[PDB]
């Protein structure tokens, strides 16, 4: 059980030190492309060259730190996502490539695929499947103009179930993602198109590789002591200055239900530790105490609590109150969901 500390798991320095020492390093994968040229200029509503092709840039998605992630266009036009990174970040697609070489072929549905990585000089481009209704955040505010305010609980719970199911693969890949909240989940086709009453809703997927981790390229037993980088939120052992390594995503997955069930983010308090709010009056409070306690009070990495057990015990009170109001819930999201796109 020896611990292994490796103090800082983000740090530039050991990134390149793990992808130099890789046997099928990134550049010899199938779909990565080099280029002998610098990247050319992106930007909304011009054209640009992607290798062979020629590719519209229609709006920014997202952008923060060395990122900018764009909707784009390539008889019939396929619409797709660009990530561009400067300087280079090689990082995120061995990544990827690694969740998709391990996930079990039945939850490989819930990630966005993805398609070429483009090397250049001075960044890359990687090139992803658009989930064209926007993020997880972005819902979340979208009810902050309702008289509802927050999202009901029956879509939080099935949310939260499939967030749970989703990290479960995820974690069992040794993949952390290292920074799970609201704007790094993504609402796509598969949540318009469910028109079942299933526990999970579809359509979900998280992204941002950025601070992710593979704990395959570590000894057995490695923990990590840093706390986060700029737009992260501290995890619990960062707070209390103890080490973690899967606790941060059990964290990340707490903080963003939190998010959905209060429409704001959440800070956490001692007494054992617990988030603010949380009054009397919320719904399935035994449920949510019992569900905030077991995720922010991990004793320590030996003791990391079953991602199953704690879906089962939201899907008890969900089969009980939701089974037959879900569809109306999501279909009144997707009224939302489809007024935003349109502006
Ligand atoms: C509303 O926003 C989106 C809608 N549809 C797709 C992506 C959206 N947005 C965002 N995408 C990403 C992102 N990350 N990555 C890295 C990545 C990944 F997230 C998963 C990968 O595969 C694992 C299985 O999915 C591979 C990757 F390279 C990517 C690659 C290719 C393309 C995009 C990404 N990061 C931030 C984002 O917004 C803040
Ligand atoms: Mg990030």
């Amino acid at each position: 059980a020896p611990n292994f500390i490796v103090g800082n798991p983000w740090d530039d320095k050991l990134i390149f030190k793990l992808l130099s020492g890789l046997s099928k390093p990134v550049s010899s994968y199938p779909n990565t492309f080099e280029w002998q040229c610098k990247l050319p200029a992106i930007k909304p509503k011009t054209e640009f060259q992607l290798g062979s092709k020629l590719v519209y840039v229609h709006h920014l998605l997202g952008e923060g730190a060395f990122a900018q992630v764009y909707e784009a266009t390539q008889k019939n036009k396929q619409k797709f996502v660009l990530k561009v990174q400067k300087p280079a970040n090689p990082w995120e697609f061995y990544i990827g490539t690694q969740l998709m070489e391990r996930l079990k072929p039945s939850m490989q549905h819930m990630f966005m695929k993805f398609y070429s990585a483009h090397l250049f000089q001075n960044g890359s481009v990687l090139v992803g499947e658009l989930y064209s209704y926007g993020t997880l955040l972005n819902a979340i505010n979208l009810y902050k103009n309702t008289p509802e305010k927050v999202m009901p609980q029956g879509l939080v719970i099935s949310f939260a179930m499939r967030m749970l199911y989703m990290i479960e693969q995820v974690h069992d890949c040794e993949i952390i993602h290292g920074d799970i909240k609201p704007d790094n989940f993504i609402l796509g086709n598969g949540f318009l198109e469910q028109d079942d009453e299933d526990d999970l809703s579809a359509g979900l997927a998280l992204i941002d590789l950025g601070q992710s981790i593979d704990m395959k390229l570590f000894p057995k037993g490695t923990i990590f002591t840093a706390k986060c980088e700029t737009s992260g939120f501290q995890c619990v052992e960062m707070l209390s200055n103890k080490p973690w390594n899967y606790q941060i995503d059990y964290f990340g997955v707490a903080a963003t239900v939190y998010c959905m069930l209060f429409g704001t983010y959440m800070k956490v308090k001692n007494e054992e530790c617990k988030p603010e709010g949380l009054f009397r009056r919320l719904p399935h409070l035994d449920m949510w105490n019992e569900f905030f306690h077991v995720m922010l009070n991990i004793p320590d990495c030996h003791h990391l609590p079953s991602l199953d057990l704690l879906r089962q015990k939201l899907k008890k009170v969900f089969q009980q109150h939701y089974t037959n109001k879900i569809r109306a819930l999501r279909n009144r999201l997707i009224v939302l969901l489809l007024e935003c796109k349109r502006s």
